C-alpha cells in the first residue's frame, strides 16, 4: 500500500502525489496507453505550475508500446520546461528513448543501471518498419550519432553500462552522490 | 487491511514511515523499488543527517529492482541502519550488507543467504554481467576478496546471523536493545 | 464488513482493539501477517515499553521464517506479553503462544494446541536448511516449555493435538481460564 | 450496497446494529468470522459488563474450532446473551444457539435447527482420526451441557440426519422461546 | 469419424492420396508443412511425371511454414495442379498461384486473397524480409510487376475466381468437370 | 490425420520416410524430441554403418541440452549425415544444420537461418548464471568448429538479432549448397 | 508420433530398442517412469542374467523414492549395466548414471552432469525424513564415486554442473567418448 | 506408452502378469482395487498353489479400496510374496504386511510408514471405525500388541527396511537374490 | 492400463473382458446412466449364454444416480439367472441396494467391507420423496424388514459392518475364504 506523508498549514498527501509536488514524474514498469496518459497529464500539469522550472523524470522501465512511448516523447519535446531524466534500475526499448530525450546535459543514470536501445521482439510489415525508422531518427537526433551507427547498435541484443551509454550519447552524467 | 493509530491519524505503515522506517517486505520488483526509493528520497529531504532505518524480510526479487534500491541507498547521504528479520536472501542480503558500516543488524533467529537462487528475457552475457555486479557489490561491503564471494555465493545454504557477521554482511546481532 | 465503533472518535473494531493494546494473530502466518504484527508490536512499545501487550492467537501455523521474526520481535521489545489461545494454535501459532511472558500465557477451555509441525519458507530450500529451521524450533520450545530436547523432539513427532490442560502441563501454557478472574 | 443510516452521526446499517448491541452470525463460520464476532463481544462487554447482548444466528455451520472460539467467548463474558434463530442454525450454528443464556434462547416460527454435524470445512487443517472425534466428544459435552440431555441422547440425536422445528428445538433443550410477535 | 473405404481398406484420406491428391486444409503451420512435404516427396517417388493435385481451402498461416511447402513444390519435378476450394488467403493463395502454369484451378464460388492479415518473435527487418519474399514469389508466378504486387497486396479485400484469373493467381475456373 | 501409404506392407507416411533413411527435425527441440531422433539415428546406423542419413530440419530451436544430445549423436555415428534446411533453422536448429557432414549441408532457396540464440525453453531446469554461459561457450565452440570461423566472429554474429539467407548461411560456413532442383 | 521399423516383424522404434537391451531413462522420474524402467530391467534379466543392459539417461531428476527404487533394482539384478549420459543427468539422474557397473559408465562429450539436488516424495514429509533421503544419497554417491562423505557432502552444495571430464575425475563417470571405439 | 515384448506379443505389463506379478503403483483408489483384484482372482484360477508376487510402491490411498485389496489377498489361497520398492506408506504398508508370513520383502533403500497421513464425506465415528480396522489388521500381521500399533502408527516418520523388519511388517531385506 | 490375459485354441482378452467370460459383472465406482447401460448390457448378455447359470455382481460403490440404480435393479429382477452379489470395499446408497437385491441366500460381503443404506445428500420436492418411498419399499422387500424399520435405519448417517448388515437382512454370508 502507498504510504501517507504530511506537509507544513498542515496537509497530508500520499508519497507518490508528494513527488509530483517536487515536479518528479515516475515512468516505472512497462509502457502502455495508460502510463502515457498519466505521464502526459503530469507533464502538462507541471508546465502549468511553471514554464521554466525543470521537471524530473525517473525511468525504471523495460519498454512498452511504441506509439505510447512516442506519445510521451512528443509531449516531452512540446513542453517548455527542461527535463532532467534519471535512469535507475534499467531503461530498455522505449525506456531508453525517453531517457535519451531529456534536455541535453541533464540525462543521468545511477552507477548500476542497465541501458538498452535494442528493441525486444497486430499491424502490417511496412507499418512496423515505419516505426523503427522513426526510432532510428529519434535515437540519432539526441545521441548525435549517425543513422548507420544507430541501426547497427540496435541490432545487438545486449545492454550497456551507464559509462557506455554516456559515451554513446544516451545520457550525460553518471552520478553516485549529489554534487 | 491496516490498523489506524491516533497521534491526526495515520495507518500503522504511514506511522512507521514517520519514524523514518522503510519496510522491504517480501519479493522485490519495480513497484517495491519505486515505493522504497520514494520513501528514501522523502526521508533525506526531511533531514540528510538523521539516520534511516530499513527493515528487510525478503526472499529476493528482480535483480535490477534490487540494484535500483541499492543505488538510491548509496546516493542518499543519511546514515542507514539495515535490519534483518525472518530472512534476507538473494537481493535481500545485498541491501542488508549495503547499510552504513557498523549499523547493519539482524535478529537472532533469522536467516541470511547470498546464494542467488536459480524484467525481460536476457542473453547469457547479460546474466553474467548482472552476476558480476553482485560479485563486486558483495566483495565491497563485506570487505571479502572477490574469490571468496563467488565461492560463498554458490553454496546453496543459509547463514546464521553469527555466520553472516563473521562474513562481513552485518555488524550486530541483537536479542534485545542494549 | 468491519463495523464501526464510536468513542469522540470512530474507529473500525480492529483499530479499536489496538487502543486496548490487543494484537490479533488470526489465520495462517505469512510475511504480511508478520509485518503487520511487528508494526503493532513496535508501535505499542513506543506508547509504553512496560504496559503489557495482549496477543490473541487463533492460527494453524504458517511460514517458519515469517513466524520466527514475530517471535524475535516479542523477545526484543521490552513489554510483557499476554498470549491468548482461542480456537486453536498449531505449528508456529503455538510457538508464539508458548513464547509469552512466563506466567502470562493463557488459553480458553475448548482450544486445541499442537506443536507438531504439519507437512515453511518463501523459497524451496535444501534438506539441511529444513532441519536447521527444525533445530531452531527445538531450541525455542525447550527454552519456553522448560522441557528437554529429548521431550520436545519426540513430542513434535506425535501427529496429535493437546487439550489446554495438557499444554499447560507440558509447558506451553500457564492458565486455562473460562471467566474473568 | 450496505445502506447508510443517520442517528448527529451516520453509520452503515450494520454498525447501527452493533450500536444496539446486536452481533450477527450470518452464514458459514470461519476463523475470520470468529475473530470478527469475538471482537464485537469483548467490545460490547467493555461498554457495559451486565447489559445484555443480542446475537442473531442464521448459519449452516463452519469450522468447528472457529465456532468453538466464539462459544468460549460467550462463556467468558459476563453479559446475558440473547441468541435468536432466523432461517436456520445447523451444525455449529445450533451450538451457539444453545450456548445462549438459559431463558433467552429464541427462534422465529419458520426456522429449522440441526445438531447433526454434516460430514463450511470441518477443521482448519486435515487432521488425524482421533482428533476428529476429540472435537466430536467436545461437541457432545457442550450440547448435553446446555440441553441437560444425557450424552446417550445427544449421540443418538446427532446421528439422525434431520432438522428440527422450533418446537422440537424447544422440547429438546436447544432454545427457550418461539416468538411470533413482540 | 474418418470413414473406411474398400481387398484392402484405407481411411478416406489415405484413399485420396493414392489418387495423388494432397489436401492443404485449415491454417498452415510446421505440422501441416511437414505432412504436406512428406506427401509431395513420396508421390514423386511413385512417379516424377505423374501429376500431383493440391486441394487448398486455407486461411493462411506461418510464413516460413508455407515457404517450406512452396520450396518443396519447386523442388519436385511433377506437374502440380493447385485447386482452390472454399477459400485461399495469405500463404494459401501463394501456394495456389505456385502450381504449374495452366493447371491452377478454382471452384466458381471460392474467394482468393493475396493480402496478408496483420514461430519466434522477430525484428521489424525480418518481417520486411518476409514481405519482400512474398512480394517476389507473387511477382514471379502472377507475371505481374512488383509495383502491381506491392500495391494490390495491401488492399484488404478478397478476389473472385475470375478476378484472380485476371490477376494471374490461377488459370481456370471450373463449374463441373 | 497421418496418411497411410503402401509399399506388401503399409506404413504411415512418416514411417515410410524413415524407411528412406529420413529423420525429420520438425519444430521445437525438447527431451522427448531428442530421444526420438537419437533412436532413429542409432537404428539407421545399425542397418548400415556407412549409408548416408538425411535429416530434415525445420526448427526454431529448443532446449539446448536436448539439442546437444542430438548433436552428440550425429558426432557419434559413422554415417554421412545430409542436413536439409526448409522453412527455417533458428537457435539450436542451425547448430544441427551446421553439424552436418561438410559438403552435404543443404538448404532450399526461401529459408532463413539464425545462429543468434533467442533469450523452446533454454534449459530443462532454471540454472545459475555461470551454467548459462557454460552452455553458451559450448555453443560458441561447436559453431566455430563447423564454420571454421574464429571465436571472435561467432560471438559477434550470434549477438546480432537477425536471420540469414541461404546464401549468407553459405558464405559463413553454416551450410554448403542452396538447391532449387535436383 | 513414434515411427515403425520393420525387421519379419514390425515394432515401434522404442520397442525395437528393447530388442537390443536398451532402457531409456528420459525426462523427469516419477513412479510411472520407475515402474516402466524396472519392468524392462526385470524382463531383460530373464532373457539373460549376464548379457549387459544399456541405460540411456537424459534426465533432470525426479522423485527420490521413485529414483532409489530404480537404483535398488539395478543393484538387485545380475546383469552388468552400461549407463550412458546424453544431454544431461542431474539430481537423481546422475545417481543412476554413477550407479552403473564399474568401468561401464559413459557420457557423450557435450553432456552436463550435476549431483547437487535442486529445490522429492509423493507426500509432504517431515524435516527428518527429508534428510534421511539426503543421507541415503550421500551413502550411494560415496559408494560409487569412491569419494568420502566429506567430499560428497560439500560437492552437492555447489549449485553447479560438471563437464563429462570433471564427472569422470570425480567418480561418477568412467569413459567420455565421442565415437564407437 | 508401454514397450512390446515378443515371446505372440504382449506389452511389458501383460508380460509381467504372465510371471504372476501384480503391480501396486502409486495411489490406491477403487480403479486400482478393481484392477488388482481382477489379476488376483485370475492368478488363483490358473493355480491356487503357485505363489503370487505383488509389487508395492505406493504413498497410500482410499482406505476402503485398500481394504478391498486386503480382503481379496486374505480370500485367495495362494502364497503371496509382497515386495516393497521405493516406498510403502499408509494403505501401502498394510498390503505389504498382509503378505504370506515369511515372504514379505523390501529392497534396501526403500521406506515404510504405517502413520496414516491426515469415497464420500464421512462422520467422525466412521473414521474412528476405519482407523480401528487398521489397528486390528496391523496388530495381526505384525504380531505386535494393539497398544504398540496405535503408538507407532502415530509417529509421523518413516522406517528403514531394517526397522520395519524388527516391527514385524516384513521378513527379508534383500540387496541381491540369495 | 488394463492388462491382457491369454486363454486356451489360443486367444487373448483384456482382463476385464475375461471376468465377463466367468459371468462376473463389476459395479465399481459411482453409478450413472453409463454404468447402468454397461451393467444392463452385460446382465442381458449373460442371460443369453444361459438362463439359469448364476451371474456374479461385484459391488464396490459409494452410490450414484437413483434412477440409474433403479434401472440396474429392475434388470436384476427381470433376468432369470440367479445373482450372487459380493460386497468388497464398500456399498453405500445405491450400491447397498444392488447388494441387497441379489438372490436370497447369495448376497455376500468380505470381512472388512462397509455397508450403508443411508443415502448421502434438479427435480421438484414431491418427486424426490417419490424416489425415497420407492427405496423404502425395495429395501423392505429384500431385507424382510418393515417400512418403519427401513425408514429409521436410513436416517442414521453411519455405516454397517458386514455382520451388522447380514443380521439386518442386507446380505446373507460373510465369507473369508472359499468354502
Ligand atoms: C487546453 N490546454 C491545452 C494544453 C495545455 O497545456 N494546457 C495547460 C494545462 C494542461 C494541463 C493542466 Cl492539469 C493544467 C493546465 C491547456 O489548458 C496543451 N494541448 C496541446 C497538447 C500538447 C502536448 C500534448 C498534448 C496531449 N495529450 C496536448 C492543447 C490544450
Ligand atoms: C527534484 N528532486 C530530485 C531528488 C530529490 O531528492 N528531491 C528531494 C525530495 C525527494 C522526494 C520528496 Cl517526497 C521530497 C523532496 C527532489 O526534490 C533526487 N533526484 C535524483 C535521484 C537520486 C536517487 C534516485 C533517484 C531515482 N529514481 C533520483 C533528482 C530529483
Ligand atoms: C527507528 N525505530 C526503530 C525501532 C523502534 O522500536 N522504534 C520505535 C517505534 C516503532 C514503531 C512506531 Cl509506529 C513508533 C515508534 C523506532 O522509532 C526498533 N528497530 C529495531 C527492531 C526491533 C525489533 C523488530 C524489528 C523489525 N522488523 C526492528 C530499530 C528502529
Ligand atoms: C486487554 N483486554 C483483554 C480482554 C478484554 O475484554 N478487554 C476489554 C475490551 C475488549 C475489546 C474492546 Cl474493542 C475494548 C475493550 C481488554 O481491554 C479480554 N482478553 C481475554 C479474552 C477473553 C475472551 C476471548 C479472547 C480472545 N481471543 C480474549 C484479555 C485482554
Ligand atoms: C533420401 N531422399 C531425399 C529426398 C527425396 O525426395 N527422396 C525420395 C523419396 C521421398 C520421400 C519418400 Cl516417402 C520416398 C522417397 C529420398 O529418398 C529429397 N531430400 C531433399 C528435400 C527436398 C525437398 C524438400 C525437403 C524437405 N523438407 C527435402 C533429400 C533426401
Ligand atoms: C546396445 N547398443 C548401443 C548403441 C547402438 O548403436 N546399438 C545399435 C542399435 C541401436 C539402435 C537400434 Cl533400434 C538397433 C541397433 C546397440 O545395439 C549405441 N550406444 C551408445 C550411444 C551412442 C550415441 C547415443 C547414445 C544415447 N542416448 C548412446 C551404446 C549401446
Ligand atoms: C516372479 N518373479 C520375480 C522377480 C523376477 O525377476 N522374475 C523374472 C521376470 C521378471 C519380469 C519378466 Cl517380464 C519376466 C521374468 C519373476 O518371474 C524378481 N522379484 C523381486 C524383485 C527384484 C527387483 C525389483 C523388484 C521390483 N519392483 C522385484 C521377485 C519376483
Ligand atoms: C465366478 N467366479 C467368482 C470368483 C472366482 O475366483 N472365479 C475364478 C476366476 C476369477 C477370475 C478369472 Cl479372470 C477367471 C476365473 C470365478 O469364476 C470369486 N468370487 C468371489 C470373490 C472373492 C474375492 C473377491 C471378490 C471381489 N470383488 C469376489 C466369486 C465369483
Ligand atoms: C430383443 N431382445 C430384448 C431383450 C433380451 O434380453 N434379448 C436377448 C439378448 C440381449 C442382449 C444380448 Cl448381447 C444378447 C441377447 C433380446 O434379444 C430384453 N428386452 C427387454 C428388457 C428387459 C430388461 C431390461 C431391458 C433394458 N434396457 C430390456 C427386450 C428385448
Amino acid at each position: 500500500l502507498i504510504p501517507i506523508v504530511v506537509e507544513q498549514g498542515e496537509r497530508a498527501y500520499d508519497i507518490y502525489s508528494r513527488l509530483l509536488r517536487e515536479r518528479i514524474v515516475c515512468v516505472m514498469g512497462p509502457i502502455d496507453d495508460s502510463v502515457a496518459s498519466l505521464v502526459i497529464a503530469q507533464l502538462l500539469f507541471l508546465q502549468s505550475e511553471s514554464n521554466k522550472k525543470p521537471i524530473h523524470m525517473y525511468i525504471n522501465s523495460p519498454g512498452g508500446v511504441v506509439t505510447a512511448g512516442l506519445a510521451i516523447y512528443d509531449t516531452m519535446q512540446y513542453i517548455l520546461n527542461p527535463i532532467c531524466t534519471w535512469c535507475v534500475g534499467q531503461a530498455a526499448s522505449m525506456g531508453s528513448l525517453l531517457l535519451a530525450a531529456g534536455t541535453p546535459g541533464m540525462r543521468h543514470s545511477l552507477p548500476n543501471s542497465r541501458i538498452m536501445i535494442h528493441q525486444p521482439s497486430a499491424i502490417q510489415a511496412e507499418e512496423i518498419m515505419k516505426l523503427k525508422k522513426q526510432l532510428y531518427n529519434i535515437y540519432a537526433k539526441h545521441t548525435k550519432q549517425s543513422l548507420q551507427v544507430i541501426e547497427s547498435a540496435m541490432e545487438r541484443d545486449r545492454y550497456m553500462s551507464p559509462m557506455e551509454a554516456q559515451e554513446f550519447g544516451i545520457l550525460d552524467k553518471v552520478l553516485v552522490h549529489p554534487p
